[PDB]
């Protein structure tokens, strides 16, 4: 458990300290994006996953993959693509792939 949860917090550390990573410190407003709740059936955020991570709810690498790259998704599939946020999205999006692939966690 320990060498998983250290590994998850450097990745999340690494991910939510970068440059385009503004966009999803906070989750979306609803008044910021009318109609987001309802067409996005389950929305991320990076403070939502420092929480849950803090929580110890991250018993394994899957849930946090899956809950950090549905960050990216949710992004890219609600935004346009000329959009800063999409543009963000795709940057750390592969900042992200890179870090996992670094750390040995994709499926062997
Ligand atoms: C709370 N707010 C701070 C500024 C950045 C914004 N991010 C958004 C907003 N709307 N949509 C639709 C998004 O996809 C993102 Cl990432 C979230």
């Amino acid at each position: 458990p320990e060498q998983l949860y250290s590994t998850l917090k450097n990745i999340l550390q690494q991910v939510k300290n970068h440059p385009n990573a503004w966009p999803f410190m906070e989750p979306v407003k609803r008044t910021e994006a009318p109609g987001y709740y309802e067409v996005i059936r389950f929305p991320m955020d990076l403070k939502t996953m420092s929480e849950r991570l803090r929580n110890r709810y991250y018993v394994s690498k899957k849930l946090f993959m899956a809950d950090l790259q549905r960050v990216f998704t949710n992004c890219k599939e609600y935004n346009p693509p000329e959009s800063e946020y999409y543009k963000c999205a795709s940057i750390l999006e592969k900042f992200f792939f890179s870090k996992i692939k670094e750390a040995g966690l994709i499926d062997k």
